[PDB]
């Protein structure tokens, strides 16, 4: 396969770029890193920022999940039609990353005490994406413009894991709800989402979701 | 001016994009939002993600500091020479963002008790950028390729504020040390760094640095 994903045995920060690769009909190898292998120390010391994922595209080696998304966006043409749309795509993805950071903080450092405060705050955090949809062809296509972008895959992942965290959290947002149904139904993506290599991984690395 | 920056009266997440604009000979307007105006709520409610900075380039309104950097990178030609370099620029900026998030967490939530632990870990956090320099023309040009990129401006800001937090922290890193001196001496940037509109703002908004 032309691509390699090196990551822990979780969906985590690779879920979106995997969806992107599958949906775009690309093949890739998964190199799995166990917690035991990681704690040995050598792989970690060879990573630019001491962390995974690590990504190989031919002889190009990348770290940083959003760097990989943007690289795939750039090279597969999933980055809007012009500089104006590209800025909007970035704006969406940066918003997705901000909420992803908050989600990761809850999961790994404060799940038990923090969950209901997080869920009470969640509608306010999702609304900006509903508003973006409302402003683009009535929410009937994609988050930016009329072609899919890397930001769509990242947003879709974020929505999917929040429905697991808080089932029904999207019920107050008709555009986001139809959007999730619509993108998920894209044939290659639907098949990937139902496959063992997706379904049989946990969302996070600590048993929580 | 063709650009407007709407922000709190701090350097914060606007320092890099201001350095970029100044160094690239651009003019721009500063629209300042006081804590009192922000508390009133109406401006905040109008912001896409409820936060600043807000950036205007003509009738294009952007939110998210790194979206603004990437936008200016794209439109002003500070994004590498090809697709591979663009990926590397992204990789650097995402690394800078990660450390900035840690820096901000320290400053605003845990400065008193957490500073010693932060400073101890700091060499491990700066080494990646030294390594990147060592692999690009002996560290004698820019963080990626032969021309300046938006990532350089963000890295430069990150380095400057860490020298204030922990004076001498760059002493162990020859290439980053020389890099800071070299970019700081670029004529338009040198002038900006010495101007009241930079010098008379605090780095952060809580009195700590
Ligand atoms: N900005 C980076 C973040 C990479 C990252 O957080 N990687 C994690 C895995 S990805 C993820 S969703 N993990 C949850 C957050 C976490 C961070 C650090 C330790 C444990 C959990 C990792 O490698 N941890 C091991 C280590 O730091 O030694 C990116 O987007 O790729
Ligand atoms: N990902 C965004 C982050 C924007 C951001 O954090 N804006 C802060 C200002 S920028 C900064 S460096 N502030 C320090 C961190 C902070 C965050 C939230 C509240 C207070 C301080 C803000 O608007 N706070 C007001 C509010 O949320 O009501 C970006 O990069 O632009
Ligand atoms: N063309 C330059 C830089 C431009 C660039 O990086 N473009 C990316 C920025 S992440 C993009 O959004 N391209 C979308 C488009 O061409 O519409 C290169 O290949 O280095
Ligand atoms: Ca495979
Ligand atoms: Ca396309
Ligand atoms: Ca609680
Ligand atoms: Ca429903
Ligand atoms: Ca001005
Ligand atoms: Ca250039
Ligand atoms: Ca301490
Ligand atoms: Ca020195």
């Amino acid at each position: 396969p032309p691509y390699t994903v090196v990551y822990f045995p979780v969906r985590g920060r690779c879920a979106a770029l995997r969806m992107l690769l599958a949906d775009q009909g690309q093949s890739w190898k998964e190199e799995v890193v166990t917690v035991e292998t990681w704690q040995e120390g050598s792989l970690k010391a060879s990573c630019l920022y001491g962390q995974l994922p690590k990504f190989q595209d031919g002889d190009l080696t990348l770290y940083q999940s959003n760097t990989i998304l943007r690289h795939l966006g750039r090279t597969l043409g999933l980055y809007g039609k012009d500089q104006q749309e590209a800025a909007l795509v970035d704006m969406v993805n940066d918003g997705v990353e901000d909420l992803r950071c908050k989600y990761i903080s809850l999961i790994y450092t404060n799940y038990e005490a923090g969950k209901d405060d997080y869920v009470k705050a969640l509608p306010g955090q999702l609304k900006p994406f509903e508003t973006l949809l409302s402003q683009n062809q009535g929410g009937k296509t994609f988050i930016v413009g009329d072609q899919i972008s890397f930001a769509d895959y990242n947003l879709l992942d974020l929505l999917l894991i929040h429905e697991v965290l808080a089932p029904g959290c999207l019920d107050a947002f008709p555009l986001l709800s139809a959007y999730v149904g619509r993108l998920s139904a894209r044939p290659k993506l639907k098949a990937f989402l139902a496959s063992p290599e997706y379904v049989n991984l946990p969302i996070n690395g600590n048993g929580k979701q």
